[PDB]
């Protein structure tokens, strides 16, 4: 059928690889082995093998893909990488179906300019579309949860494939199933991702307030795709959040932090605290939705910090939820930052902040 | 209409579950979703509108139809298609749903079986989320193919934007038609789990347990016949369009004080079943404790009669008209306000007629 006379099926294998170049943060050990696979049918025969052969704590392989939510501990010298590069983007009719090694951004655009609305909210976010269920990805008062209608996920335990459904991937704000406190144990991986969205051109009702005063638009109200691409990217590039080498800014796994939802007790507190001498909120199901980036900026760490120094990790001079390599960072170098940051936000409010991006062989 | 077969003066009543309805002046019958997207593009916009909107139908398992509109122009849905890729079962609106459960069995799909012997097509399923014996199909269904009636336009619809929930979606002020539904199923050809405490005792097992698909199905098809929910053409008990009523959703006190009243009386507990939205009552037992027996009414030689075996099924027993279906079920609706204080919904559609 496939690849039948090589190991993996075809899968490129490559020794001591440098992972640090790889990622958004470039932080990160030299891999013993990075396994390259380009099709779904090598995901699975490298995974099955190694998954097979795997016999301590330190053979659970590294599943990667756009390197742009990890943070990699250079200590890990006896890691192999299952490294995901099955790429491909289909349109059927109002439905487009990404492979998990495209670039997210690329089936964004291609989805507009099919005329389908959906996606433009999540225009330049970085890394492919395969990890968007993962956790849910979302901006700009859109997630991919409001249109993903399946899922083709390899259960690495029994090797089965399957297509699963939105519901049983039970999205929430910056989850699902497949969302792990171990970003390494991945036991499910995603292969394929299907989207439904919109055949007349309109963009999703606008749910963001920056978005909507940036296209003079209110809420709920629908605008141009492209329109509103063009509005987010300019939005993300102010906070540097679009990626661009030459900016430090952006060597980063962006915000580190989940807006964290407390009980409405909690929040009228900080509600009259504050009303001497107005504290930003977002609706949510079960509490309310508290900005983490106002939270941070009130507890001491504003854009910039640690401000005096050459610091090799900051907290980016646009945005400071983001944790930002300014050179020579090292794995420890943010994890000591994010736990002051963490640290800090517990004493001054109470509120435990969860980290957004995935720490593999560190913890906070 | 893309080639559409048109029949005049087409007789609905041998069409319909219930063998209720009028001699309509046209049917157009679909074979093909291009034929039923041709058909309803041009009759919703000749409209003129009121009667001369054309009935949608399909299987005639869940419709209450008015023998007295003449002037119906119907469209038939039998565009059949079924297409099994890996584990997603893609059924066209017009197949029969019963048919979509016995291919997926037969593929080693598992998920569909405890909807095993619901009439109909596939295509109705997700519009009252069809369900029974512990599953609903928005267990299931990635996605839906939908004509928007009022733009002419068609599109995929996913799960989630249907708002699936007891007995409804948002199909059930937009008139869509589904043209075609996708499932995802279980490839490891275990059954969905047995949550439902009938099926679970018919099959010896225990609540969360999987089973072979195929011994659920025969489970449920065996129960489905002890209550004349099956169709079997000479019983009587199954010309119907099943449960008239949905089990209603009741704030807990109204469930509460009804519990108190039967342990009073000791003739409780009151069943009920879990509902995001407060309580879910069995319809059944408010009929049966309001007075209406399965059989009722027995006196006489009554043209409509609640099933002899299932007591929310109003059935046609030879000769019913669509008045006599309609002031039965108005009398069991209000014998059951006027003793427990709820007000039954009707779960078919009526059309021409009403409580
Ligand atoms: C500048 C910047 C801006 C950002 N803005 C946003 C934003 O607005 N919103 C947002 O949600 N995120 C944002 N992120 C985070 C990141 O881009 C997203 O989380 C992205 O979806 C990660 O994709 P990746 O392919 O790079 O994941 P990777 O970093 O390659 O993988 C990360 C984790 O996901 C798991 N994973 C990856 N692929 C699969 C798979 N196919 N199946 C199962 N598990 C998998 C990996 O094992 C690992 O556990 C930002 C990052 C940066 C650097
Ligand atoms: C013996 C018996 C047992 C039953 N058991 C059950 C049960 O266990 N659970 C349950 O839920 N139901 C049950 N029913 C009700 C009925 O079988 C289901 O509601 C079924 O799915 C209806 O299918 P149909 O194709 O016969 O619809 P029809 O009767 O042809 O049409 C019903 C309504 O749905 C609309 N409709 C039909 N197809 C579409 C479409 N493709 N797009 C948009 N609207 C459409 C029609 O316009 C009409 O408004 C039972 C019925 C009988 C007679
Ligand atoms: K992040
Ligand atoms: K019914």
């Amino acid at each position: 059928r496939s690849g039948v006379g090589s190991l993996f099926a075809g899968a490129h294998i490559a020794e001591a690889v440098p992972l640090a170049p790889l990622t958004t943060l470039r932080v990160g050990p030299i891999a013993r082995r990075v396994i390259t696979c380009t099709s779904a049918e090598q995901v699975v025969a490298a995974l099955r093998h190694l998954d097979s052969a795997a016999k301590t704590g330190a053979d659970r392989p590294l599943v990667f893909a756009g390197g742009s939510n990890l943070v990699i501990a250079e200590n890990l010298t006896d890691l192999t990488v299952v490294r995901l590069a099955n790429s491909g983007i289909t349109i059927d009719g109002n439905l487009v179906r990404a492979e998990a090694g495209a670039v997210f951004d690329d089936v964004v655009v291609r989805a507009i300019e099919q005329g389908l609305g959906g996606l433009e909210c999540l225009s330049g976010i970085p890394g492919s579309a395969g990890a968007t269920p993962v956790q849910n990805v979302g901006a700009y008062g859109a997630e991919v949860s409001d249109t993903i209608t399946r899922v083709r996920l390899l259960d690495r335990c029994t090797g089965e494939v399957r297509w699963v459904s939105a519901r049983d991937l039970r999205f929430g704000y910056r989850t699902s199933v497949l969302k792990h406190a171990d970003g390494l144990a991945v036991p499910t991986v995603v292969l394929e991702v299907e989207f439904a969205l919109d055949p007349s051109g309109r963009s999703a009702p606008l749910r963001y307030g920056e978005l909507i005063a940036a296209l003079n638009a209110t809420s709920g109200e629908r605008a141009d795709p492209q329109a509103v691409r063009e509005a987010v990217l300019a939005l993300r590039a102010r906070k540097g959040m679009v990626l661009d080498p030459t900016d430090h800014d952006t060597w980063s796994v962006g915000s580190f932090f989940t807006n964290p939802v407390v009980t409405q007790d909690v929040y009228e507190r900080l509600a009259g605290d504050a009303a001497t001498r107005p504290v930003p909120h977002y609706p949510a199901p079960d509490g309310v939705k508290l900005a983490a980036g106002w939270l941070v900026e009130r507890a001491g760490f504003g854009k910039g910090y640690p401000d005096a120094g050459a610091a090799p990790c900051r907290l980016s001079t646009k945005h400071a939820l983001a944790l930002t390599n300014r050179g020579g960072a090292t794995a420890e170098d943010v994890v000591t930052l994010a736990r002051a940051v963490r640290d800090g936000v517990h004493d001054v409010f109470g509120i435990t902040l969860k980290p957004e991006p995935v720490l593999i062989g560190c913890m906070l």
